[PDB]
């Protein structure tokens, strides 16, 4: 009823959208691993008369959930989709989007670890995102490599025309106590590439994490905050 949905709110199988700011909505869904059931966002982003997602709903079932979400909440076709690391809460229901004609992006960098571990594999290589800083245009966003954070590969995404910040799992919710699943982080690394983009969007005004709530930038450095007390 217009909060922010929860993995309470959420019914089985289901995805639920929040809308952000004009044309910008987060996506929400929940997945079990390893016996413990997490939710996850997505972001979602209008290009003039289609979307652009930014990473699937974890897992194919979910992805194809949201999907259907869309069609029902926006009514516009979802043409292309970027995810912003190799791990199944961004890539896992890739195969769905290929067949429902999403064409899906990665780095290389991340085509090259989802192959790897065995997760599907976005289609198209996104270069020119390989040293820390970079950053590119894709449609209505900007893709920013920060560094190695939660993963070697994880992007970022701003909208510059709504001032939104999308972390990924480079950026943790407020009332996060830890770092999260670290398997593949760089702890050491990690509070240096939130600097980058702390210094790269000021002027954010809204910041998403991978996983739980939006806030505003603060969101930034309690990240920081957290991963230097978890390495510690
Ligand atoms: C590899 C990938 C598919 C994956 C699988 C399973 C979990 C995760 C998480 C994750 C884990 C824990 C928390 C917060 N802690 C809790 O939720 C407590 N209930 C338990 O510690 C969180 F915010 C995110 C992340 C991430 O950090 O990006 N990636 C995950
Ligand atoms: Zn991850
Ligand atoms: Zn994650």
């Amino acid at each position: 009823s217009g909060e922010y949905p929860t993995v309470n709110e959420i019914p089985v199988g289901e995805v639920r959208l929040y809308q952000i700011a004009d044309g910008v909505w987060s996506h929400i869904a929940t997945q079990s691993f390893d016996g413990a059931v997490y939710p996850s966002n997505g972001l979602i982003v209008r290009d003039g008369d289609e979307l652009l997602l930014i990473d699937t709903a974890w897992g194919a079932k979910n992805t194809a959930a949201l999907l259907a979400e869309i069609e029902k909440q926006i009514g516009l076709p979802v043409t292309r989709a970027v995810s912003t690391h190799f791990h199944d809460d961004r890539v896992g229901g890739v195969d769905v989007l290929r067949a429902a004609g999403v064409a899906t992006y990665a780095s290389p960098s991340t085509r090259r670890l989802a192959e790897a571990e065995g997760n599907e594999i976005p289609t198209h290589s996104l270069e020119g995102l390989s040293s820390s800083g970079d950053a590119v245009r894709f449609g209505p966003v900007e893709l920013f490599y920060p560094g190695a954070a939660h993963s070697t590969d994880n992007l970022v995404v701003y909208v510059p025309s709504a001032n939104v910040l999308y972390g990924g799992c480079a950026v943790h919710e407020l009332s996060s106590t830890s770092a999260g699943n670290v398997a593949d982080a760089d702890l050491a690394e990690w509070p240096t590439s939130v600097e980058r983009i702390q210094k790269h969007y000021p002027e954010a005004e809204v910041v998403i994490p991978g996983h739980g709530l939006p806030g505003g930038l603060d969101l930034l450095q309690h990240t920081a905050n957290v991963v230097k007390a978890h390495k510690n």
